[PDB]
Order: C-alpha cells, then structure tokens, then sequence
C-alpha cells in the first residue's frame, strides 16, 4: 500500500505539492505532481491522513441520547493494489530441489 | 468546551443537520441549527472532528529524507509543535505517476 | 536461508506455482515446483509470510526479475460499522445558537 519512493527517485515537496521521478512498469522513468493538500489534514497539530465526507460513507444519521451523533459508517473501500514479495527470503534450492526454509 | 446539551432541548439529527432550541442568556429561547458534514467526518469507519487545511494552518513544510513530510503545525490551543507523516502511507507510484491508493 | 534463484534456472508463476530448474550438489539438473498459496497470505493488500491462501484474493500473478512474485491483491473488504461522537465535545450554545469551538 504506497510505498513510491521505493521506485521513485529525486522527491520534493514545494508548500504543498510533491514532485519525484518514477519508474514506469515495463521500463523508462516519468517525472509527475500530486498536491496533498486534498488527503492530508491538521488534527490537533498532527498531520494526518485525512477521513471522508460522512454523509456519502455512512448510512441511518441519529441522535442517541442528548448529545451523540450515531451512524454505520463504512470502512476504506475495497481495491486491487500492486505487491511483491521477496521468494528468497524462504524458497530454497535443496538437491535440485525446491523446498521452504 | 461545547456542551450545547446542558442549555438546550428537543435536539434532532436529519441527515447531516443537528437542530435543537437553545435558551438565551437573558432569558428567551432559539431554535437554531448547525451542518455536522463541515465539522465531522469518517475515518475508516469512525466519525472524527475534522481537522485544518494544513497548508494555511501549517508552516515550514519538507521533505525529510526519503518520504516524510514534515512541518509544524497549530495545536488546538494554537501553539505549534514538530510534526512528520510518512507519505508512504498512501502514495503510491501507478505507471510512472504519483497516485493517492 | 533459501536464495534458490541465485542456483535455479527458468522460473515461472503459474497461478500460485513456483517452478524452476535447479542444480543439484552433485550432478546436473532437476525440475521442481511448489505451491505457494499455503505459505503466503494476503494482508490488506499487502503479500506477506507467515499465513496462507493469498491466490483467493489475489489476481495476475507473475515472477518479477529473478525471484519476486508480483500480484494484484484485494484491500480489506468494506463494511458497514456502528459509531458514535459526543457533539458536547465541541458544539456550544452561544446565546441561543448552536455555534462549533
């Protein structure tokens, strides 16, 4: 989930937007921009990863008892996502062999 | 801070819509309402106190190192302190373009 | 602890299936395979040790290089969760109006 600057190289944030130079999937590099200003915001002097619109992600708005605000509200959306993993970090060669150590 | 609920009554949520009828400090009533949608919002799944924009709210912002943004931020009770996020997170490299994932 | 590739020859993902020809210690060569899916897990979207049946929930599986398997993994699935937030927390009555602080 993430992880740019793995394949990304020369990075930089101006005020509020980042720009670095990355790897395309079958070779070559492309240099690109994303303002973070629409996922990152300010919680009690912490930087955060900002949540969503409540009305649009939840459902059954109400007030319980005097002064609570109840609802069901969804968790992050399903999606598929890029990943690899190491296979030699366990797969080995054992007498010609294949086996999991 | 808050707490409406100890001088007010009859309070109802619609939608995003609190309304409730509040006593005046000279004596009297108001019925008034406030839009939760600007003030609250989901966070995987759990309904949080919206934060800032970060950038109008936030000052000296980096890049350290490899991919954490860094700056310091107004507390609620508006003193700054240090704070880092890692980009990481939810940035991601999609062919070459830098991508909210 | 494994390292097969820097010993095996012409390795490929098929499905969940690593199959590769490695040299023996004494001898020449030999073709083996193993199944990967009881051994890698998918986490959030995230290919990972240490669980099992990661090829459910992931798709396009493929050897990246020389010993990396590369996939298209589903995130966490979404749900609908019962939450709740204390409005007193910062919603006030100021002289008859609801007002946020």
């Amino acid at each position: 989930l993430g992880k740019f600057s793995q394949t990304c190289y020369n990075s930089a944030i101006q005020g509020s937007v980042l720009t670095s130079t990355c790897e395309r999937t079958n070779g070559g590099y492309n240099t690109s921009s994303i303002d973070l200003n629409s996922v990152i915001e300010n919680v009690d002097g912490s930087l955060k990863w900002q949540g969503s619109n409540f009305i649009e992600t939840c459902r059954n708005t109400q007030l319980a008892g005097s002064s609570e605000l109840a609802a069901e509200c969804k968790t992050r959306a399903q999606q598929f996502v890029s990943t690899k993993i190491n296979l030699d970090d366990h797969i080995a060669n054992i007498d010609g062999t294949l086996k999991y150590e």
